[PDB]
């Protein structure tokens, strides 16, 4: 596009209203575009005498031709050099002054509600803070008087865009639309890169970013975006000029970004001896804005934001898996490589391209093969990396310290050159990054759990008080970060009542082709547990909300409850508690095939036992264990129709090892678990509940749907002094959401003994308790002692079973 670089930036230094048609710019992406005035150079880049006052200057006559000012008059114009106050009135940098406690706002006066300065540093990993704390006093001194995390969870996959973008919207990538660094969009036939013009084009950039949603509700936004050659010193002093000005023009909210220690970490890994001095850098930086602040009036008014986007790992040329030592037909590809893979066809036009035939290729190949193939649906739900057409069907996770590629020419094109990368899946703890937040709206030295990026808009927009857009944060599960709490959750309204079934059938009313080996005061017991005597013991938490329209039934057992739906024919949820003490035992012979009619539920709404022999892949499974029946009476319970669900023979074996041997390991390392399980449905993969009409599988010649995955929620006293049917405090949770697949391919190792692969799937497949919410349309911890936020927090946490 044609630009008029023929007019000029004067009185317009780093404008705050973007300029067209083909008129030239002065903003701070003017140089990205290449659109900048014929003078912004020499107005608006001014580098005379550098960043410091020096004694000598202090009051000096002003000279505009200066960088910054040490002149009398500098203050009152905004535009001194950050440490003025320290050389020329014998002040102290901030980072000299004691911790005091900000109990409310110190502003002055015009200022209607505290600033917001986000700092985000690229690449800056989790354990700089503990391992740089010696050459990072500034930070140091925020981290530590301020709130802040031991880590802070990025977004998958851990690259630069995806992540940035993540903050500013709240938004998962295959929502807001940026899913890599790199990325084709089939409905565009057009690339977007790091380095090139196609990124700047508003189109691949969706969801409502809080600039926009600020500027809609009347606050005022600087630039987030910042171009590559606008030096640190320089986004700093433009920062604290836009808060000189007045009142009615002066933004509420602002964003500096540093390219480091990112950069370095490339080069150099993530610790080598070359990244002290990046830290030094960055610090120093924070030092700055501190100090200016604190000339100005606002080191006790603004809430300060120091954030990463992911952190850095070790990887080096030699560590590369090259797909051309598997596959032969590697020319009729294209794969996006690196720290992930996503392949898809070269050709629009190729008829014999197989995905198919490409995923068994790339399938356990090599005894330490270090990458796994997936189809995009099935990889593990926590990622939500699979709802965008610009993620390509196939998919590999790399493991860390490792890069794929398609053919070696493309990486020794043979010299290195790189020590560090990132990009691996964001349970990796070399991946995670930081959070500290400071100022009168945070809290005073206060330690708060790690928690997810995707979580900072709602409390952003707390800070500036705007109403959040739809979001895949969980808003009130960060209240604990709060001093003033702007936001006030309430529990969603239960949608539909459930039924609650007596018997209401007699035996020979039902003819589903099931069979089943099993024909005094003991009788008045009996009764008592089908209407709901042990339910306080199995029922922790309170039933499940239903947050949908639809037809189920309570039904209540010795050892188990459940809800069960009259649409789907199988619980939604089963719910029971396994003390510490329980006993685990057999199925009995004579009953190995058994399934008992339930006589509180319809021939009509009941599974059948023909499909299932019909039906050659499909066998079945039981939500609520045999082997923890509390007596071989109330094992009877456990082979009820209503109690059966369809699995393929392959994950039987998964589910059978998890019911027979963890189970009861948990409940002996926890002192007592509640179990709640599941079915969910996603075939169209997006992360949430199916509708019936969405099915794309049955068990043959009926109308029993066939899960995408079955689901856990396993609960205990966060103090394990306590048992978990008996505990006055806080919570303690771990869930999983395991995908079901006729094979077990997924597993390298599954020709041993379930003993040697099975916990190692469930771990790659843990999950947030609103993960498997959003996947079923349920609300869980319903009624308990605790307060909402907590459990809110509860919902979100992630169990991740890294080391430490
Ligand atoms: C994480 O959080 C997010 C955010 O809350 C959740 O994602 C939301 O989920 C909703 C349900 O799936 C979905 O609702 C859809 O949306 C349809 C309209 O969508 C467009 O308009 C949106 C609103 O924009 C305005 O407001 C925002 C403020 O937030 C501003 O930013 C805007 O400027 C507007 O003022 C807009 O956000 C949305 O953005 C997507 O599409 C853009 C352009 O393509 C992209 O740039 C952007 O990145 C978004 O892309 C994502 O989302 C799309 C799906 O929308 C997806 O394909 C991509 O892969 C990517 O993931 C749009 O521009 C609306 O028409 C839908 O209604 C239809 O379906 C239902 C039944 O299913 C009916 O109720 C309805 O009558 C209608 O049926 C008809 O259409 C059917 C399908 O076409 C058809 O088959 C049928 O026959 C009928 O004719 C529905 O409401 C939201 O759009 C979505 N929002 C976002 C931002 O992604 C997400 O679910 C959460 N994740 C988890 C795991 O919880
Ligand atoms: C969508 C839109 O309005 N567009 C589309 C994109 C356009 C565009 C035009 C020129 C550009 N020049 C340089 N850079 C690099 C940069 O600014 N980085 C790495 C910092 C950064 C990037 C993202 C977020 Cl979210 C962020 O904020 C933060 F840090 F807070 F997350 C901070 C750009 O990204 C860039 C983008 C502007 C208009
Ligand atoms: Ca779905
Ligand atoms: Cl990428
Ligand atoms: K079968
Ligand atoms: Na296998
Ligand atoms: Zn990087």
């Amino acid at each position: 596009p044609w630009t008029a670089t023929s007019g000029s930036c004067k009185g317009r230094c780093f404008e705050l209203q973007e300029v067209g048609p083909p008129d030239c710019r002065c903003d701070n992406l003017c140089k990205s575009y290449s659109s900048c005035c014929h003078d912004f150079d020499e107005l608006c880049l001014k580098t005379a005498r550098g960043w410091e006052c020096t004694k000598d200057r202090c009051g000096e006559v002003r000279n505009e031709e200066n960088a910054c000012h040490c002149s009398e008059d500098c203050l009152s114009r905004g535009d001194c050099c950050t440490n003025y106050q320290v050389v020329c009135k014998g002040e102290s940098h901030w980072v000299d002054d004691d911790c005091e406690e900000i109990k409310v706002p110190e502003c002055p006066a015009g200022f209607v509600r505290p600033p917001l300065i986000i700092f985000s540093v690229d690449g800056f990993r989790a354990s700089y803070m503990k391992k740089g704390s010696k050459v990072m006093p500034n930070i140091e001194k925020l981290r530590s008087c301020g709130t802040h995390a031991p880590y802070m969870r990025p977004v998958y996959p851990t690259k630069t865009f995806p992540n940035l973008y993540t903050l500013a919207t709240g938004l998962y990538p295959e929502s807001h639309g940026i899913v890599g660094n790199s990325m084709y969009d089939p409905v565009f036939d057009a690339s977007f890169h790091l380095r090139g013009r196609e990124k700047f084009n508003h189109r691949w950039w969706g969801g409502q970013p809080l600039w926009i949603t600020a500027t809609k509700q009347g606050v005022r936004a600087g630039t987030f975006f910042w171009s590559v050659s606008i030096p640190h010193e320089r986004r700093i002093l433009t920062i604290l000029q836009w808060l000189s000005l007045p009142d009615n023009e002066r933004p509420s909210v602002y964003a500096f970004y540093s390219e480091q220690p990112d950069f370095s970490g490339h080069k150099y890994g993530p610790f080598g001896p070359e990244m002290t001095n990046p830290l030094r850098e960055i610090d120093k930086t924070v030092g700055q804005l501190m100090d200016g602040l604190k000339q100005l009036r606002l080191h006790r008014c603004v809430n300060v934001i120091f954030v990463g986007d992911h952190g850095m790992e070790d990887v080096t040329c030699d560590r590369t898996e090259f797909l051309s030592n598997y596959l032969t037909n590697v020319d009729d590809i294209t794969l996006v490589p690196g720290t992930l893979g996503r392949i898809r066809a070269k050709s629009i036009n190729n008829s014999k391209y197989d995905p198919k035939t490409i995923i068994a290729a790339l399938t356990c190949k090599k005894p330490d093969q270090h990458f796994k193939p997936y189809m995009k649906q099935h990889l593990p739900k926590r990622l939500h990396y699979a709802n965008n057409r610009r993620i390509e069907d196939i998919h590999l996770l790399v493991d860390r310290r490792w890069h794929v590629a398609r053919k070696p020419l493309d990486v020794y094109k043979g010299k290195c050159f790189f020590q560090g990368d990132h990009g691996f899946d964001n349970k990796v703890n070399s991946m995670q990054t930081v959070f500290v937040g400071y100022g009168p709206t945070f809290k005073y030295r206060t330690k708060v759990p790690p928690f997810e990026n995707i979580e900072l808009y709602n409390v952003m927009c707390d800070l500036l008080g705007l109403k959040p857009a739809p979001n895949n944060g969980t808003h009130g599960s960060l209240n604990h970060l709060l001093r003033t709490n702007t936001f006030r959750p309430t529990m969603p309204d239960e949608v539909s009542r459930p039924n609650y079934p007596g018997i209401m059938y007699l035996q020979s009313e039902f003819d589903l082709g099931c069979t089943c080996d099993d024909k005094k005061l003991e009788e008045l017991n009996k009764r008592l547990h089908t209407k709901g005597s042990t339910k306080e013991r199995h029922l922790l938490y309170g039933r499940p909300a239903v947050l949908y329209r639809t037809s189920y039934d309570i039904l209540y057992h010795t050892d188990f409850e459940s809800g069960y739906s009259e649409i789907f024919l199988m619980p939604l949820w089963t719910s029971y508690t396994i003390s510490k003490q329980a006993e685990v035992s057999s199925i009995p012979e004579h009953l190995t095939n058994c399934v008992r009619p339930d006589v509180r539920v319809s021939p009509g709404f009941s599974q059948n036992c023909l499909a299932y022999k019909n039906d050659k892949q499909m066998s079945y499974g039981f939500l609520f264990p045999p082997y923890l029946s509390s007596s071989p009476e109330a094992k009877y319970d456990a082979f009820l129709v209503t109690n059966m669900v369809p699995m393929y023979p392959a994950f039987k074996r998964v589910w059978a090892y998890f019911q027979r041997v963890l189970v009861k390991k948990y409940a002996s390392e926890r002192n007592g678990v509640n179990v709640i399980s599941g079915p969910i449905f996603d075939y169209n993969y997006d992360g949430l509940r199916d509708t019936e009409d969405e099915i794309k599988q049955y068990v043959e010649g009926s109308s029993i749907p066939v899960p995408t995955h079955y689901y856990s929620i396993i609960t205990s006293c966060l103090d394990f002094t306590q048992p978990a049917d008996k505990c006055d405090g806080p919570l303690s949770v771990s869930s999983f959401i395991l995908p079901h697949r006729p094979d077990n391919d997924e597993s390298c190792n599954s020709s041993e003994d379930e003993s040697k692969w099975v916990e190692e799937l469930m771990k790659m497949h843990t999950a947030r308790v609103r993960d498997i919410e959003h996947l079923t349309g349920l609300d869980f911890y319903r009624k308990t002692s605790r307060s909402y936020s907590e459990i809110l927090t509860l919902k979100t946490y992630l169990h991740t079973y890294e080391s430490e």
